[PDB]
């Protein structure tokens, strides 16, 4: 069961590069408009306690430096929105795609496109963590790398990096300059909070096993949603609301496996284990799959 | 440590549909050629023994239907290659990337652009089996799906997909028309050899650990190379050559550890067990990274 990433083309063509003094990153550009992090006018001296509010005052249009490949952008305005830089260009973007913003919920998924230049590189597809982290790639220069869906001919534009954190993760915001999770843009000592499997999401990726003919772990019993949320705190797993429960209503009927019945397998598995067999290809249980993907997966 | 695909925007350009009768499938437009499997002339009758030759001289140029997502396309030649057929069309693809056409071997990785209708829908990253199939997609008319490599501004093709196999898995040709491994574009019984794990591949997983700060799994001892092959193949591992050895010499020298102390923790792993701890955020031994692939993302 492959897990696969939307195309990339519609994005590539919206990527540049944006320099202010010594650091440079990527930036987005929509229309005559290039957005991209607010800390592109800070050093790494500035870094520390910066006032971004009052060290844009004394920037120029011309201190910005934005390239489209090898074709240079006129700046000809700058303004801010909440962490979000947004610098107004004389050319609009012929590449530009049907396009909107979006902010999306932990758990949900997204594909992103990994500039770590200013050209992007490579493209994957990954869950938004309870704690809202992201994992991703381990080398950088890809602060500004952007996450998105595609429904149909519509980018839906719903992530931009930010910072590297110590584990490995990135933590970023929307496209409106809105953190996700308890995280600034500053030179401070920050850790991610212990994170939580995303119970829903495993559930989802136990129907496609049951739809590709993977059974065994399948029973006969049933559970309350009660009763189960007893057991998934003992295990680090979300609890399961009356919401999550109506997500995974269609597939319940599509394979003729009641929710209640599938946690209850899911209980066994995780008070008994998995006892060597493997579940599509893999000993551990996947919750980067939601109930819309397993669906768009499986028509 | 995320399993990265090549961005997929220069092959979107490059994907059209291709009716021939009742059946229709994949193909790809470079220059004023479009290739896709020879079996778009084919029933569901002439699968079993079909004649291509026979099949192909009572065809005329408007007997297939090319279509661009809007534009239809007029056909003024066709031609047979090997398994991929070859038409030829009045207009050249002004989206035409940089590239060329290459065979690779097992163990090897490319990207794969999943079109299962004649729009693109998904890209994934995967490995060419030592058996010669490919862990794909699941949900069919993905016939003609694409796998290639992107280094420095050029596609590098090397994979069209032809038949699915009873496993789930695919199997394909080269962009000459020559089949990967024994199979054949016969909907007769077919069966995929019993596949093993790619060694070289593995190594240099456990090195990219190493650079991530990751170390419990190394040991005091070393091994030699006939003694290391001996117990990797009971568990189903790839004998590992002198030539696996001199790729992994940067790696080695990057991290101070030499190819045959690596064997060494991997010979642990897998005489002794993993059990509870898991190493890079699996619980299995991952061997889609080849020594390329590490190095390029590990700086």
């Amino acid at each position: 069961f492959r897990k696969m990433a939307f195309p990339s083309g519609k994005v590539e063509g919206c990527m540049v590069q944006v320099t202010c003094g010594t650091t440079t990153l990527n930036g987005l550009w929509l229309d005559d408009v290039v957005y991209c992090p607010r800390h592109v006018i800070c050093t790494s001296e500035d870094m520390l306690n910066p006032n971004y509010e009052d060290l844009l005052i004394r920037k120029s249009n011309h201190n910005f430096l934005v390239q489209a490949g090898n074709v240079q952008l006129r700046v000809i305005g700058h303004s801010m929105q909440n962490c979000v830089l947004k610098l107004k260009v004389d050319t609009a973007n012929p590449k530009t795609p049907k396009y909107k913003f979006v902010r999306i919920q932990p758990g949900q998924t997204f594909s992103v496109l990994a500039c770590y230049n200013g050209s992007p590189s490579g493209v994957y597809q990954c869950a938004m963590r309870p704690n809202f982290t992201i994992k991703g790639s381990f080398l950088n220069g890809s602060c500004g790398s952007v996450g998105f869906n595609i429904d149909y001919d519509c980018v839906s534009f719903c992530y931009m990096a930010h910072m590297e954190l110590p584990t490995g993760v990135h933590a970023g915001t929307d496209l409106e300059g809105n953190f996700y999770g308890p995280f600034v843009d500053r030179q401070t000592a920050q850790a991610a909070g212990t994170d939580t499997t995303i119970t829903v999401n495993v559930l989802a990726w136990l129907y496609a096993a049951v739809i590709n003919g993977d059974r065994w772990f399948l029973n006969r019993f049933t559970t309350t949603l009660n009763d189960f949320n007893l057991v998934a705190m003992k295990y680090n797993y979300e609890p399961l609301t009356q919401d999550h429960v109506d997500i995974l209503g269609p597939l319940s009927a599509q394979t003729g496996i009641a929710v209640l019945d599938m946690c209850a397998s899911l209980k066994e598995l995780l008070q008994n284990g998995m006892n060597g067999r493997t579940i599509l290809g893999s000993a551990l249980l996947e919750d980067e799959f939601t109930p819309f993907d397993v669906v768009r997966q499986c028509s």
